[PDB]
């Protein structure tokens, strides 16, 4: 019962600019879609916003240091587009300088970075122009991806293009639940096609510059089980699987959308009119690795309701996070397995986000987060059984170095291995972070 991981296995943590940085009106930065969205009554638990957050804008030196001391080799962060492109075609030099310095600190501690170009903080001025439902957005993206790549990239070992196109498009324009908060399936599907092109856009800029860094997109995926053996339930689960995974995984690897999904969406796709000649080829570029974010599985059953997919998530109460999310590590094994067979057929796979939000309690200045630790460990064994069976898992970034703006959940949800005290801003590593330090040292509990 030992779990030793490969020699070269990549151990990191991740964050995201809007969720940790704060300094929203500082340093030339202008409002993102989330600064607006967060203000709409009822959209984010408690009214919470990304103002201040963990204030990583001023604390960046100690955070990257706390990583070093926690025995991390890799750090995955994102760049806040609004810090870089605060208005149309301007290039804010003070914003580039924050990341440059952040990168100085990174290399000073001897850490290896991964920069995510897009992690959901679209500059509002772009949403004003139409947001992700306009092709022109892609040109703006180009502008933004070009600056970051000239300014860095002799320096960046790992490029991550889009984080989770599913959330920014589907939840962003479709269900309303993420910024900017639209409820329009036509837009959602239009936006998903544009964001997926930006991965391509950025993949082209990367080769035209001849950079040596690895590059890849990140999809959030979810394993999907039918609720019962009834056929309409089996059908239901096929639809959920197409809706999160195949709609985004298919174009990237095979240059097409899932036909059953295209048939199901029908009128909302307006005959794929948003697809110009050459787009799908632009999209279909798996690059150097597949980034995956995984948290839980869905148990799906069919309904005959008014929703796009006509599906119901059966709400499992068995081991769950503070988010109602079920801990089912076996399913992380079955998802990794399926990703290799379809789509990724030998390309390196990186888990760019994996973690859990449990209720925390400070006790004698320590955090006994046995749930979070239990959850990480279990999924790491699921990650282990997949390696050994010939799985191309090369890396694993624990989601969230720090407790942070947990989107629509606000600050009510804590995913950090390092506890943030929002009254004083002081960082305090939790028992799980101490566990992760011993684990990377022995390279495998
Ligand atoms: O929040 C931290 C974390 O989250 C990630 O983004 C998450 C979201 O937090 C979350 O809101 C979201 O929840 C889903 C869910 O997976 C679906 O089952 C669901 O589908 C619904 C639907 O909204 C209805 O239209 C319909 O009638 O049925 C179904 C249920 O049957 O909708 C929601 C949104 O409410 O999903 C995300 C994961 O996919 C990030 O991925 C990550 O970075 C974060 O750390």
């Amino acid at each position: 019962n030992t779990f030793i991981f490969p020699a070269t296995f990549m151990w990191g943590t991740s964050t995201s600019s809007y969720q940790i940085e704060g300094g929203t009106d500082e340093g030339g930065r202008t409002p993102s879609i989330w600064d607006t969205f967060c203000q709409i009554p009822g959209k984010v638990i408690g009214g919470d916003c990304g103002d201040v957050a963990c204030d990583h804008f001023h604390h960046f030196k100690e955070d990257v240091q706390l990583m070093k001391q926690l025995g991390f080799l890799h750090y995955r962060f994102s760049v806040a587009w609004p810090r870089i492109m605060p208005a149309a075609g301007i290039i804010n030099e003070e914003g580039l300088l924050f990341y440059e310095h952040l990168l100085d600190e990174i290399e000073l501690a001897g850490l290896i970075p991964m920069l995510t170009l897009y992690h959901w903080d679209l500059p509002q001025w772009i949403e004003d122009e139409g947001g992700w439902t306009q092709r022109e957005t892609i040109q703006h993206f180009k502008t933004y991806a070009s600056v970051i790549m000239d300014r860095f990239g002799e320096r960046i070992n790992w490029w991550n293009t889009i984080n989770e196109p599913y959330c920014a498009s589907i939840l962003g324009y479709g269900t309303g639940e993420h910024a900017p908060g639209h409820e329009n399936w036509r837009e959602a599907f239009t936006a998903a096609h544009h964001i997926l092109m930006c991965h391509g856009i950025a993949s082209n800029l990367h080769k035209e510059k001849g950079l040596t860094g690895k590059i890849g997109i990140t999809l959030n995926m979810e394993h999907v089980d039918a609720a019962s053996e009834r056929p309409e339930d089996v059908a239901a689960a096929i639809r959920r699987d197409g809706f999160i995974n195949r709609w985004f995984a298919e174009p990237l690897f095979n240059g097409k959308y899932p036909e059953d999904m295209v048939e199901w969406y029908g009128t909302y796709l307006n005959g794929l009119d948003f697809v110009q000649p050459g787009d799908m080829e632009l999209i279909q570029q798996p690059g150097d690795f597949l980034g995956i974010n995984y948290y839980t599985r869905s148990i799906i059953r069919s309904t005959n309701d008014a929703s796009l997919l006509q599906v119901e998530q059966v709400h499992m109460e068995e081991p769950v996070t503070d988010m109602g999310w079920e801990i089912h590590p076996e399913s992380f094994y079955k998802l990794l397995t399926r990703i290799e067979k379809d789509f990724s057929k030998g390309l390196p796979i990186l888990i760019t986000e994996n973690g859990a939000a449990m209720r925390d309690e400070l006790v004698n200045g320590q955090i006994e987060d046995t749930g979070r630790q239990r959850y990480i460990e279990e999924h790491l064994k699921a990650c282990h059984r997949f390696i050994e069976e010939g799985g191309q898992l090369k890396g694993y970034f624990v989601w969230s170095f720090l407790d942070n703006f947990e989107w629509a959940w606000g600050y009510s949800k804590r995913f950090g291995i390092v506890h943030i005290n929002y009254e004083t801003q002081e960082r305090t590593p939790k028992q799980s972070a101490l566990w992760f330090k011993q684990m990377m040292a022995k390279n495998g509990f």
